[PDB]
């Protein structure tokens, strides 16, 4: 086989898998998670994770440039979103809101701070515990972007020499984040459904085309246990037209999320995982 950096292996106990590890911080005999990458563009990922603070985005705890890229992350307990999406497997409409509801707080966090995700998928969605109520991550910064553009300082001069192609780019320029919108709505039409809303399986369309159309693939039977202003969501995220689409605060400002239940229960969760870190305060 091979081993660990002795740097690595200095302060931390590893153990089984789930490349991510299992391991243990010798100091505080914690749990935590290391993330092997094979081996630059990692650098940047660990810049963007070390800038960002929010609760519904991952921490970096360590990192470790050896033979490979070794991150040590917060272990979630509850693994993958992928996982409870599966093989047709469904979730019921208010977990769906709760989990939907702190991805776009994460969502709109990362486009305040000038941050694109790119790879959002339930495979990045990482869940706190095995209970059905718990806090979301989002995880898997590597196609990550960073929001002056080129474009801005060519529009400084005089367009004597200017292509057209450029011109013609003004119209889009600055709606790059809408990829994101449009991930957390196929995100959401899966975790409501249990089914892809693009697929090759039991269509003569191509997934290109399927796409492009935004003719999603709609079965009423699958359909009529859920809401119809979660489907209403569901809708305005899968707006071809990136301009139209709706952003993580129309999304958060939707009659689907004015639920005062499910913003109770996450300020809870909340709570929970704040109360072993909370100092006293000035009162
Ligand atoms: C930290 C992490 N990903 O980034 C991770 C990966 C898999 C898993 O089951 C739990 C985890 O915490």
């Amino acid at each position: 086989m091979s081993v660990y950096p002795k740097a690595l292996r200095d302060e931390y106990i590893m153990s089984k898998t789930l490349e991510v590890k299992l391991a243990f911080e010798r100091k505080t005999c914690k749990k935590v998670a290391i993330k092997i990458i094979s081996k630059l563009n990692v650098e940047t990922e660990i810049e963007i994770l070390k800038k960002l603070n929010h609760p519904c985005i991952i921490k970096i705890k360590n990192f470790f440039d050896a033979e490979d890229y070794y991150i040590v992350l917060e272990l979630m307990e509850g693994g993958e979103l992928f996982d409870k999406v599966v093989g047709n497997k469904r979730l019921k409409e208010a977990t769906c809101k709760l989990y939907f509801y702190q991805m776009l707080l994460a969502v709109q966090y990362l486009h305040e701070n000038g941050i694109i995700h790119r790879d959002l998928k339930p495979e990045n969605v990482l869940l706190s515990s095995q209970e059905e109520d718990c806090l979301i991550k989002i995880t898997d910064f590597g196609h990550s972007k960073i929001l002056e553009t080129s474009l801005m300082r060519t529009l400084c001069g005089t367009p004597t020499y200017l292509a057209p192609e450029v011109l013609v780019s003004v119209g889009t320029a600055g709606y790059n984040r809408a990829v994101d919108c449009w991930s957390l709505g196929v995100i959401l039409f899966i975790c409501l459904s249990g089914y892809p809303p693009f697929s090759e399986h039991r269509t003569q369309v191509s997934l290109k085309d399927q796409i492009t159309s935004g003719k999603y693939n709609f079965i009423p039977e699958v359909w009529a246990e859920v809401s119809e202003k979660a489907l209403d969501l569901v809708k305005k995220l899968l707006v071809v037209d990136p301009k139209a689409r709706f952003t993580t605060e129309e999304a958060l400002r939707h009659p689907w999320l004015q639920d005062e239940d499910m913003k109770r229960k996450f300020q809870d969760l909340l709570s929970e995982e704040n109360e072993s870190t909370a100092l006293p305060q000035v009162l």
